[PDB]
C-alpha cells in the first residue's frame, strides 16, 4: 500500500475549480478516447447517502496500448478494464478505481479536499497523526515546466505562457504562488489523497509506484489544460456542464468505437 498528498494551487476560487474541473474533466476524457481505447461513462447522477449530497459517476477506462508493456505481459487478455467510482460531494470527493481481474488485492482511492488557501493545510484528510507522518506530500506546480514530461509538454497548454481573455489572469511566472499568497485575486488548493494498492508478489512496490507516478503525471497535466481552458469555463453555470456532461457521455461511446488511439500514454520502456 502506498499513500501520498497531491496538493495544486491554482489561481481560481473553490466556487469556480467546481465547474472548472468537471469541464476539464470531460474534455480530458476526450483527448483519450478512440480505437478501442479511451473512457466510458456508464453514470452521472445525483445522490444522497445518508446525510450527504452530492454527485455519482461511474466511469470505465479502456487502457490496453495506454499501460507499460510490462502490464501487457502479466495481464491476462480483455482484464485492462478499470471501473472509477466517485462520490463527489463538492468540496469534498472521494473515488475509488477497481479491477474485475484484481478483485480485492487492487484499489486506486483518491480523496480530496478543496480548500481556500494555498497548499499550507496539514492533515486536511485527518488520518492518523503517526500514519499521517509517513505519507509523502508533493506539491504541484502547474507553471513549472521540469514537473512536465518532454513527452506530454504543449506550447499552448503551458500556463507559464498562458494569458487568460476573460480574467487578465496573465502567464504564471516563477514567483506566481507567493505573489497570489499576498493578493487578496481567487485561490485554492486541492489536496488529492491517493492511496494504492496492488498485491502481487513481485510486482507490489513496482506497480504502487508506477501508478503513483502516473496519477502525479494525470494531475500535473490535467491542470495546466484546466488553467489555460479557464476563458471556456469560466463563465459556464452548474446547469451547463450537466448539458456538456451528457453531450460529451453520448460523444464517447461514438469515439471510442472508431478512429485511432489517441491521448495519453504510459511505457516503462
Ligand atoms: C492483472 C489485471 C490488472 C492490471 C493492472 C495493473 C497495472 C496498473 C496500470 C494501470 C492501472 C491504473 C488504472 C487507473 C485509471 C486511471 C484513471 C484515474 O486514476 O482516475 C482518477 C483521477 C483522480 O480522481 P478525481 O476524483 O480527482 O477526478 C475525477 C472527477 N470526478 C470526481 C468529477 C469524476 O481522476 C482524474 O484526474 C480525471 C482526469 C481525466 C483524465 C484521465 C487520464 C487517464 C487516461 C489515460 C492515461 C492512462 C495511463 C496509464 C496509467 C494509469 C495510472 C493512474
Amino acid at each position: 500500500v502506498l499513500i501520498k498528498e497531491f496538493r495544486v494551487v491554482l489561481p481560481c476560487s473553490v466556487q469556480e475549480y467546481q465547474v472548472g474541473q468537471l469541464y476539464s474533466v470531460a474534455e480530458a476524457s476526450k483527448n483519450e478516447t478512440g480505437g478501442g481505447e479511451g473512457i466510458e461513462v456508464l453514470k452521472n447522477e445525483p445522490y444522497e447517502n445518508d446525510g450527504e449530497k452530492g454527485q455519482y459517476t461511474h466511469k470505465i477506462y479502456h487502457l490496453k496500448s495506454k499501460v507499460p508493456a510490462f502490464v501487457r505481459m502479466i495481464a491476462p487478455e480483455g482484464s485492462l478494464v478499470f471501473h472509477e467510482k466517485a462520490w463527489n460531494a463538492y468540496p469534498y470527493c472521494r473515488t475509488i478505481v477497481t479491477n474485475e481481474y484484481m478483485k480485492d488485492d487492487f484499489f486506486i482511492k483518491i480523496e480530496t479536499w478543496h480548500k481556500p488557501d494555498l497548499g499550507t493545510l496539514e492533515n486536511v484528510h485527518g488520518l492518523d497523526p503517526n500514519t499521517w507522518k509517513t505519507v509523502e506530500i508533493v506539491h504541484i506546480d502547474i507553471a513549472d515546466r521540469s514537473q512536465v514530461e518532454p513527452a506530454d509538454y504543449k506550447a499552448d497548454e503551458d500556463p507559464a505562457l498562458f494569458q487568460s481573455v476573460k480574467t487578465k489572469r496573465g502567464p504564471l511566472g516563477p514567483n506566481w504562488k507567493k505573489e497570489l499568497a499576498n493578493t487578496p485575486c481567487p485561490k485554492m488548493c486541492a489536496y488529492k489523497l491517493v492511496t494504492i494498492k496492488f498485491k502481487w508478489w513481485g510486482l507490489q512496490s513496482k506497480v504502487e509506484n508506477f501508478i503513483q507516478k502516473q496519477e502525479k503525471r494525470i494531475f500535473t497535466n490535467l491542470h495546466r489544460q484546466l488553467f489555460c481552458w479557464i476563458d471556456k469555463w469560466i463563465d459556464l453555470t452548474m446547469e451547463d456542464i450537466r448539458r456538456m456532461e451528457d453531450e460529451t457521455q453520448k460523444e464517447l461511446e461514438t469515439m471510442r468505437k472508431k478512429g485511432s488511439v489517441r491521448g495519453t500514454s504510459a511505457a516503462d520502456a
